[PDB]
């Protein structure tokens, strides 16, 4: 349920756009919040997508405050995240990042999606924009309720699973490494070409050991590639060692 009247939501200022748009704001003139109002070219599974996230709760997955049904356009109401997206958070304060903070940033995301695989939901479009920025550099996933992100299942057979979500992750890792770079820059039919054949380049900031898992991220089959749980472990080694 959590349905908020509109004359609650105050509109503050446009933050985002494209998609739909995302507008900063307050909710009972108290509340920082995030609204996310759809566009107008599906509201029934716009809905949906914020009940499945309601249900859904983990220190590093986005939360939400209630959803704008009564006027169309429709919109949802999140919690404000300070620092917005991750992919625009990289690029805004390159060079003053240590691997340290990067690994950090790749164990938060990581203990979302092992949440997630656990509860069976499947995040079918896990990247760096898609990941928010909060308070003390803290990551939360969002939007769990593209080629370059996506597993070969998934560009030639559509076949989704929590293993497909692994290889978004090796990208979501190479983001975060190489500091909001785009992968594969490069149209989605020519990137399907040279996935096929036998990947992305090790950034400077990743170690042999960060870069190995993210081949390991990367493998062709799906059983092999390590599930987020085993993932979670084995990032937390590195950073002790
Ligand atoms: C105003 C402060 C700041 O510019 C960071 C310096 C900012 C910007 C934000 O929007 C970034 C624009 N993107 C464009 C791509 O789609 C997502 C929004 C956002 C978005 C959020 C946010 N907080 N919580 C949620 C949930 C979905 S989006 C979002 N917080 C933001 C903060």
């Amino acid at each position: 349920g959590s349905v908020i009247d509109p004359s609650e939501l105050t509109f503050v200022q446009e933050i985002g756009s494209g998609q739909g748009l995302v507008h900063l704001g307050y909710w009972l003139n108290k509340d920082k919040v995030a609204i996310k109002t759809i566009r107008e070219g599906s509201e029934e599974d716009f809905i949906e997508e914020a009940e499945v996230m309601m249900k859904l709760s983990h220190p590093k997955l986005v939360q939400l405050y209630g959803v704008c049904l009564e006027q169309a356009p429709i919109c949802l109401v999140f919690e404000f995240m300070e620092h917005g997206c991750l992919s625009d958070y990289l690029r805004t304060q390159r060079g003053l990042f240590a691997a340290e903070t990067l690994l950090g940033m790749c164990l938060d995301v990581c203990e979302g999606m092992a949440y997630l695989e656990e509860a069976c939901v499947i995040h079918r479009d896990l990247a760096a924009r898609n990941c928010l920025v909060g308070e003390n550099q803290v990551i939360k996933v969002s939007d769990f309720g593209p080629v370059k992100w996506a597993s070969p299942e998934v560009f030639s057979f559509s076949r989704y699973s929590s293993k497909s979500d692994v290889w978004s992750f090796g990208v979501l890792m190479w983001e975060v490494f190489s500091e909001g770079k785009i992968p594969y820059e490069r149209s989605n039919s020519e990137v399907v070409e040279d996935i096929s054949t036998g990947r992305l380049y090790k950034p400077r900031l990743a170690s042999t050991h960060v870069y190995q898992i993210m081949n390991h991220c990367w493998k062709e089959r799906p059983e092999d590639r390590p599930a987020f749980s085993r993932l979670l472990r084995q990032l937390a080694e590195i950073a002790e060692s």
